[PDB]
RNA sequence: AGAUGGUAAGGGCCCACGGUGGAUGCCUCGGCACCCGAGCCGAUGAAGGACGUGGCUACCUGCGAUAAGCCAGGGG
């Protein structure tokens, strides 16, 4: 994963406000589908849940450094 | 016609072995003292808190809806 993360922060780095926050809305419902899922059972690939909420989180954190000045 | 042994419901003392109870000894993640060092925080919202936060979490810790963590530099 550690490889697989240092991506983001490039592929998302460029794209503006605009493409984060639909991709975090993406990701967010994303996630919803996931702990929706668990709550019956199905998915327990955990891993997969802990690992979608920090992505978000860096998703938010990149987008919180855009909006302040850029253009 | 004489006689002092003897019964132990229980009791008493001595011994042996246990039960209980946690003194004693060694122990120490703790406290105490003195001496250095360092000495302020907040409406850029403090001190302290409430509630929440884990795939399953009662409590503690850590965190804050980015919630046991997010970005970057440094050490390893
Ligand atoms: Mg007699
Ligand atoms: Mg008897
Ligand atoms: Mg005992
Ligand atoms: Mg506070
Ligand atoms: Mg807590
Ligand atoms: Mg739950
Ligand atoms: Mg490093």
């Amino acid at each position: 994963k550690l490889s697989e993360v240092r991506k983001q922060l490039e592929e998302a780095r460029k794209l503006s406000p605009v493409e984060l926050e639909k991709l975090v809305r993406e990701k967010k419902r994303e996630l919803m589908e996931l702990r929706f899922q668990a709550s019956i059972g199905q998915l327990s690939q955990n891993h997969k849940i802990r690992d979608l909420k920090r992505q978000i989180a860096r998703l938010l954190t990149v987008l919180n450094e855009k909006r302040r000045q850029n253009a």
